[PDB]
């Protein structure tokens, strides 16, 4: 197999977020080396599978899941089905959280403290050399 990781990325639908999910998902492309799992490249998919299936088939595709959020579609969806396995000694530190951007969420997602937590752009090689660390 190629080193080279894929990741999950689940955020807020919300339009004024937009353009945060965009330049994240070059970053992870282009700085980061990695294959990028993304609601908005899989409409066709997520239509025949219906968004639960769908978020559990990627899961399990995901190297690594990210949670993205700023300083809601498949984002509440998303938390609900994936919270309990934040903490899992199976997959350490699959889910890593990364905050990017501005925008209101409505919602409370208080687990997301139990995963690593990374504050772009300033902890952007901290968060590179843990995607790195999934290539061993």
């Amino acid at each position: 197999l190629l080193p080279l990781i894929k990741v999950l990325v689940v955020y807020p639908s919300e339009i004024c977020f937009h353009h945060t999910v965009c330049r994240f998902t070059d970053f992870l492309q282009n700085y980061c080396r990695s294959e990028v799992i993304l609601e908005a490249w899989q409409a066709a998919a997520i239509a025949e599978m219906g968004p639960v299936q769908w978020l559990t088939t990627q899961k399990q595709a995901a190297d690594k899941v990210v949670f993205l959020l700023p300083s809601q579609d498949l984002f509440p969806l998303a938390f609900n089905l994936f919270c309990s396995d934040f903490s899992s000694q199976t997959h350490l530190h699959k889910y890593l959280v990364v905050y990017l951007g501005g925008a209101d969420l409505k919602g409370d997602y208080n687990a997301l403290s139990v995963c690593p937590q990374y504050h772009l752009m300033k902890d952007a090689t901290a968060f590179h050399t843990e995607l790195l660390k999934a290539t061993q």
